[PDB]
């Protein structure tokens, strides 16, 4: 229990797979009724085919998952298969011991199966209920991709990219000087972000800050390229993805490099979409989402994004 | 497309069940080989065999949903045999023809069926692919209490909280004064948060500063039961609190108020897990989840958690 309210609810316990015993037994004491008995053959013989259609689905959605392999499993082919399938161990187990057991109309008995399995997809009839959806959505402690897009739209880009524009013009005409049209927001999907951006590389190297109540320090950075000015704008890192790598350095929160390559790969992608969805905000701040691999220089790619302005 | 990286994954199309009409095209195009014909007949009495299943599951799986019917379905029957099986109008209606079917040994070929889904979810053969887990989860883009969660302990708590009782106790010393042992964070489940909590309630009015880099300025608040002091505690709300509720006020997102009972029902959980792992947090601040009904006071459950202090 341990609730702090009795409107918050506990996490989700047994209660379930404890129902099931009774279930169990409700079928097993029938037994005289089922034994006066090969009922254990047409068991292993049913729960075949049970498992050849969460196999045959697994086939039919991996599909989905190759257009997907490089970006979600870093172009590796067995990493897609573990995905599609899930742990065959528990699965496959069944698969060979139902082989011995129908060999103590089979090409028809196949034709069955992909026959339904595919019905039972096409209608949409592979779906949970809203109480199993949320069970799993509540044990991954950690899907933090957008509670961090969202917090960091409604927090901290709503409440400058209105007022951006009004400042880039004023430090544009107070100067001489070129100013950038929108802001530029880099994505690191690494998660390593340094408070100063003079050391991610010796081409940044510069501090301003902007005229404008809510006291927002925006630092304008100028990209020396080969230590002449290529470009001056405003540049400035994720909030949120220190908190994704703040997680990692959390060694009791089990959260590895893997999955904070997981929703950095995440709400680099919802935050593009939230942008997609506010009409001026699309076109007041760009999203650069560099990786370091490989040797790289992350002030060209932000001239990428610079140079095709205009 | 639209990515603007390459590592960056596309949301999943619907590419998984386009492959479900070769699947079904590959079965079908076995016609004449099955042709020489009930095969009609077994497609449906297997399919009722299936959802059965899926029915016995939703019995089955209804003991753990009645345990928080109250706290997650606020006390009403109906929403829980919603939740617990989903929508039965895609799947009643395949029953209802099954009837029929099998019209034109059901006691044993009922006992195989609860046989077989008991040890289909005892075994923990019911579990998906981490295709299909991470399908769903990256469907919902409002998955927002675990990233509004760790970026309140990572972000605010762990911040101030190691350094809060320093300044209890120096300004403490500095008067006289009353100070409580650990700061006092609201979780209105209404996510109705002002600005300032004068206006709460009549008793809260009052404000003060605290010594202390990060400049964090907390406020003091007496609580003025019957216009005396009952108690002065450092009380604030919960700035992840103001993200919820500016999420149903923006109106394109399709966050309802319903939505934002649920994760204001979960981010006040999962914030006690993160403040239960930590061990000096535990004993440093104590959470407020008062929901406004009924009418009430939020001045005396405030009370209700200061005086147990001592």
């Amino acid at each position: 229990h341990s609730s702090l309210h009795p409107s918050i609810p506990c996490p989700r316990g047994h209660g379930a797979q404890k129902a099931a015993l009774v279930l169990l037994s409700a079928c097993l004491v029938t037994l005289w009724g089922l034994g006066e008995e090969h009922t254990l053959r047409y068991l292993v013989l049913h729960l075949a085919s049970l498992q050849l259609g969460l196999l045959l689905n697994g086939v039919c959605s991996l599909a989905e998952e190759l257009r997907h392999i490089h970006s979600r499993y870093r172009g590796s082919y067995w990493r897609t298969v573990r995905a599609c399938l899930g742990c065959p161990l528990r699965r496959g187990a069944l698969l060979l011991l139902s082989i011995y057991f129908y060999y103590s109309p089979f090409t028809w008995m196949l034709a069955l199966l992909g026959l339904s399995q595919a019905l039972n997809i096409l209608l949409g009839l592979k779906g949970l209920a809203p109480a199993e959806i949320s069970a799993l959505c509540e044990k991954g402690n950690f899907n933090v991709a957008h509670g961090l897009a969202w917090s960091y739209y409604i927090g901290y880009l709503r409440l400058i990219l209105p007022e951006l524009q009004a400042r880039i013009r004023t430090y544009n005409q107070h100067y001489r000087g070129a100013v950038s049209q929108r802001l530029y927001i880099l994505l690191p999907l690494d998660c390593g972000v340094p408070d100063n951006l003079s050391m991610a590389d010796p081409n940044i190297r510069f501090l301003d800050k902007l005229p404008q109540d809510r006291v927002y320090s925006n630092s304008i950075y100028e990209l020396l390229e080969n230590g002449q000015r290529a470009g001056t704008c405003v540049l400035e890192y994720a909030t949120p993805l220190q908190t994704l790598f703040a997680m990692s350095q959390y060694s009791q929160a089990g959260f590895s490099r893997e999955d904070r390559l997981e929703q950095a790969k995440l709400f680099c992608r919802t935050l593009e979409d939230i942008l997609a969805d506010a009409p001026e905000s699309q076109n007041n701040c760009r999203l650069i989402a560099y990786q370091e691999p490989s040797s790289f220089s992350l002030s060209q790619e932000v001239l990428r994004h610079l140079r095709q302005e205009e």
